[PDB]
């Protein structure tokens, strides 16, 4: 009845060494480690996610690319800037889709309500293609593997960009929904999913997107996703929860758009648990390292319902949560560019939609 924590030295390690991030599973795993919230939850080894079970969503010849690769056709399968083809990504990948899957397992093998993955939640890459630092949809694994006991399936996406992977490969179908909440502005990756994107043929209306401008903070982000996740949760009926918590929402992410603080993401994580569904949790963007690693150490407490201490304490990474080395993070002070006018008319958008469903 304790949640279900996903590590490994050898899983960390392999995290720590994907380029655009690197020691952010250390730091992540390590500050958690730090305030002993691993002791209050089961500690499970992600198994390697094997050749077919990746198959389950990725074609397979792109598997096999970058199986070569890992040990000139780099181009066709996605990789570019954005994805290097550091030998050896397969195992990376390999580790992060296995990991999601371990979750998953245990989600449906009854072993908790609740399994946690920081190091997932790549909702970019597609079926034959790298895409945004993703390699592989471990979200869409994790769903997948999901949907052999739960019937009604949810993914709700928090991060920064869209959720855009994750919405392609359920867009067709109506057994699995997906609400994305992110930033909208043509140039800004992915540069897929306004709200008018809501999910094509036999799954049309179980894509929900929420497209949000810079500024935005607690209050109000609370606001959009309490509303949303109401009338979602009313609707659909899920019979189990994915979540994407991605940090790069929060102040002094240098990618600078929205300004949430741990705090504000916790709420709504506070919002889909009392649900008591099986659930889910994933990472995902997170650029200012000690930043992410506050946030999820903290997400981590209120999954464990645990109020932490707020002086950050002694361990290996601790010089870099100075100055003023506390969990809490300061909301930068910049204009709130979401008039109070367009996200009313984006509720009604939604709503409207879900008077569909199903
Ligand atoms: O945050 C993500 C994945 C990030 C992919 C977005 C592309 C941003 C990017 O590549 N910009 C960049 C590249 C090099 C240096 C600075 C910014 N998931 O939501
Ligand atoms: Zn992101």
């Amino acid at each position: 009845l304790v949640p279900v924590y996903i590590y490994s030295p050898e899983y960390v390690s392999m995290c720590d060494s994907l380029a655009k991030i690197p020691k952010r599973a250390s730091m992540v795993h390590s500050l958690i480690e730090a305030y002993a919230l691993h002791k209050q939850m089961r500690i499970v080894k992600p198994k390697v996610a094997s050749m077919e079970e990746m198959a389950t969503f990725h074609t397979d010849a792109y598997l096999q690319h970058l199986q070569k690769v890992s040990q000139p056709d780099s181009i066709e399968y996605g990789l570019g800037y954005d994805c290097p083809a550091t030998e050896g990504i397969f195992d990376y990948a390999a580790a992060i889709g296995g990991a999601t899957i371990t979750a998953a397992q245990c989600l449906i093998d009854g072993m908790c309500k609740v399994a946690i993955n920081w190091s997932g939640g790549w909702h970019h890459a597609k079926k034959d293609e790298a895409s945004g630092f993703c390699y592989l949809n471990d979200a869409v694994l994790g769903i997948l593997r999901l949907r052999r006991k739960f019937e009604r399936i949810l993914y709700v996406d928090l991060d920064l960009h869209h959720g855009d992977g994750v919405e392609d490969a359920f867009s067709f179908t109506s057994k699995v929904m997906t609400v994305s909440l992110h930033k909208f502005s043509p140039g800004f990756f992915p540069g897929t999913g306004d709200v008018s994107d809501v999910g094509l043929g036999k799954g049309r209306y179980y894509s929900v997107n929420v497209p949000i401008q810079d500024g935005i903070q607690d209050e109000k982000y609370y606001q959009i996703c309490e509303s949303v996740l109401k009338e979602v949760y009313q609707a659909f009926n899920p019979k189990a929860v994915v979540l994407q918590l991605g940090a790069d929402t929060i102040a002094g992410d240098p990618m600078c758009s929205f300004n949430m603080t741990p705090v504000g993401i916790g709420k709504c994580l506070k919002y889909i648990l009392q649900w008591q569904l099986a659930t889910l949790i994933l990472g995902g963007g997170g650029y200012n390292l000690a930043n992410t690693a506050r946030c999820w150490t903290y997400l981590t407490g209120v999954i464990l319902g645990k109020t932490l201490s707020s002086e950050i304490p002694d361990h290996e990474f601790f010089t870099a949560y100075g100055p003023d080395y506390v969990l809490e993070i300061t909301p930068s002070c910049r204009p709130d560019r979401n008039e109070p006018h367009r996200i009313q008319q984006i509720l009604n958008y939604i709503k409207g939609n879900l008077k569909h469903v199903v």
